[PDB]
């Protein structure tokens, strides 16, 4: 196991393209422009509905994700373009990345609490691979039954072979924030 690398590199194509993937992925309607009326809509509408969230716990998520995609520029009542979205990403990497090294806790960890909350009924804390393509399928991150194994492939698992919302957070400050090398892969073959 090693350590995360906090180095940025905001101008390389392949980081700007995996947050252009995503965009059009967030962009269903592909107007190239989204909301977080949108974003929050599908995080409590669709995936917390459907996972059977209770309400506290689809509205903690809820507060979570405002909080993330107001990092990166999002805002009800608010059209985001591309430009500004990467944008937003960059003050967003940033800001958290800032966090980190003061051990203050971090956007992305938050998210991830609230979304592992979710999953958690017995008091494990942890997400199982059966959990996580059911996660994958709804937020249509990941619907490849195959991909989300290839995350728990890529994952370093706890004891019982489930994953934790530490591994989780230290892969995506390198998947989405700084473009580490040992975070390729972590979504399978569904996220560049
Ligand atoms: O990380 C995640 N995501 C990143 C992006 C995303 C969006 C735009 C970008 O440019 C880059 C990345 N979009 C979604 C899906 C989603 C979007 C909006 C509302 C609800 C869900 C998403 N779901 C997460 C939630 C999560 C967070 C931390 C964890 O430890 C575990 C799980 O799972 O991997």
């Amino acid at each position: 196991k090693y350590a995360v690398k906090l180095q940025t590199d905001f101008d390389n194509p392949k980081w700007i393209k995996r947050h252009k993937f995503m965009f059009d992925y967030l962009d269903i309607n592909g107007n190239g422009q989204i909301t977080l009326d949108e974003i929050v809509s599908k995080a409590s509408d669709d995936i917390c509905k459907n996972l059977g969230a209770t309400p506290a716990q689809t509205q903690r998520h809820q507060d979570c994700v405002e909080a993330f995609f107001r990092g990166c520029g999002l805002e009800y009542g608010k059209e985001t373009k591309f430009p500004e979205f990467l944008e937003g990403w960059k003050n967003l990497a940033n800001a958290d990345l800032a966090k980190w090294a003061r051990n203050e806790p971090t956007l992305i960890r938050e998210w991830g609490d609230a979304v592992f909350d979710i999953f958690d009924k017995d008091g494990s804390g942890t997400i199982t691979l059966d959990e996580w393509k059911a996660y994958g399928r709804i937020s249509g991150i990941s619907p490849s039954e195959e991909d989300c194994e290839k995350t728990f492939q890529h994952c370093d698992l706890d004891n019982s072979g489930e994953l934790d919302v530490d591994e989780m957070t230290r892969q995506h400050l390198g998947f989405w924030y700084t473009l580490d090398p040992e975070a390729d892969g972590l979504y399978g073959n569904g996220v560049p």
